[PDB]
């Protein structure tokens, strides 16, 4: 119940898959705490942090053409082929060339379209010379039907060099509406795929079949959560923050490493012996606050723009979008009520329903319970309009 033990033990929360932060790092931070290295403690959680905030992540799109490329680089980022940054659909044309696409909302994610190997007549491994295989943290081998021979001999190529790769079955979606009118059409893929493997001399490997036009459907949800599981621990943040919010569990799996960030980043600002009241309100940390808000209504999906999204496809005003939720209000001026009065009543309903997260007489700053408060406000918004996003889908 110490100080020291109160630091890692907040990670206790989450399981392995979900750690922003190795365990030997907790454990080093936590026994630099117990020797007394001041120094060295913060200097542990300054760098953790810079490694988390600095990671960038370099994915390759690979497979033939038509295969859904381009398609699941859209999904990823969470955009249509319309939206601008969408790596264009249905393009025939052969190219030579790969083409990077950033999320939009996260720059430190970056995939990378690559002309299928067929398209071209370079050899797995000049193929992977050409497309610069070493600038990749994991490849992404898509095949719309069974895969072949070309898909198998780069992820040979890929183990080889000892870098991740992901068998995914794209247009699990056309195979089942072409067979109807759901039922087990994705057990026949999966063996029809599965012996192509076998076929190439390789033993049976996990496959991902789904639907670019489905993100919630099939196996991408698994995959989504298998890459996140696969990364390196201190990749994990930022690639994380970039998934579609498709489910109540990934809007959670976000909110769990977010927290994280706030805790160490809590840390590295310093503990105080003082309860948090916000009496006074800094424009700088009011600033701090605002980019804290705009950040994680723009990973969870309820920034300005995209409730300007759900503005269209919902026939209706943004203002009543926006009435749906709460974190939209937060910094709307009032004549009736200071930011400061709102900020300070938000801290006192924090700390009431969660306590003050650390042993007494500890605090973090005022700032750190606000960004808390913030992130779950934001996370419940995000519930609340992917609630009606799926169910009003119907199909
Ligand atoms: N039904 C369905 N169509 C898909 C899927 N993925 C891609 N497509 C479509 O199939 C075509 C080829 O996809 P594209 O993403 O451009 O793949 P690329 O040529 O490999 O880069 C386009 O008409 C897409 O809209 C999927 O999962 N389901
Ligand atoms: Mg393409």
């Amino acid at each position: 119940n110490d100080l020291p033990s109160s630091f890692t033990g907040y990670f206790k929360k989450f399981n392995t898959g979900r750690k922003i932060i190795s365990q030997e790092i907790l454990n080093l931070i936590e026994l630099r705490m117990r020797k007394g290295n001041i120094q060295l403690t913060n200097s542990a959680i300054s760098d953790a942090l810079k490694e988390i905030d600095s990671s960038v992540l370099n994915v390759a799109v690979t497979g033939e053409t038509g295969s859904g490329k381009s398609s699941f680089i859209n999904t990823l980022r969470g955009i249509g082929n319309e939206e601008e940054g969408a790596a264009k659909t249905g393009v025939v044309e052969v190219t030579m060339e790969r083409h990077p696409y950033k999320h939009p909302n996260i720059p430190n994610v970056v995939f990378w379209d690559l002309p299928g190997i067929g398209s071209t007549n370079f050899p797995p491994d000049t193929y992977l010379e050409k497309m610069k295989f070493y600038e990749y943290d994991f490849f992404i081998i898509i095949s719309a039907t069974r895969f072949k021979k070309n898909d198998i001999d780069i992820a040979k190529a890929i183990s080889m060099m000892k870098k991740e790769f992901y068998f995914v079955r794209t247009k699990v979606d056309s195979d089942i509406t072409n067979e109807a009118d759901k039922e087990k059409v994705l057990q026949d893929i999966r063996l029809n795929c599965v012996n192509t493997f076998r076929e190439n001399g390789i033993a049976e490997p996990p496959i991902f079949l789904l639907s670019n036009k489905n993100v919630c459907h099939y196996d991408f949800p698994v995959l989504m959560d298998k890459l996140i599981s696969d990364l390196p621990i201190y990749k994990r943040h930022n690639f994380m923050v970039s998934l579609p919010n498709i489910t109540d569990s990934v809007i959670e799996k976000k909110r769990q490493f977010l927290k994280q960030r706030i805790w160490l980043e809590g840390f590295a600002a310093d503990l105080v012996n003082i309860i948090p009241s916000l009496t006074f309100l800094l424009d700088s940390d009011l600033e701090t606050l605002k980019k804290s808000m705009k950040f994680y209504r723009t990973v969870f999906g309820v920034d300005e723009t995209s409730l300007q999204r759900l503005a269209r496809d919902w026939e209706i005003e943004v203002d009543q979008v926006e009435a749906m939720i709460k974190s939209p209000a937060v910094f709307k001026p009032t004549d009736e009520e200071t930011i400061q009065e709102r900020l300070s009543r938000y801290i006192q309903e924090f700390c009431l329903a969660n306590g003050y997260l650390l042993p007494k007489n500890s605090f973090l700053k005022e700032i750190f319970y606000l960004k808390y408060y913030f992130l779950d406000m934001v996370t419940e918004d995000a519930k609340t309009l992917l609630k009606e996003i799926c169910l009003k889908l119907g199909r």
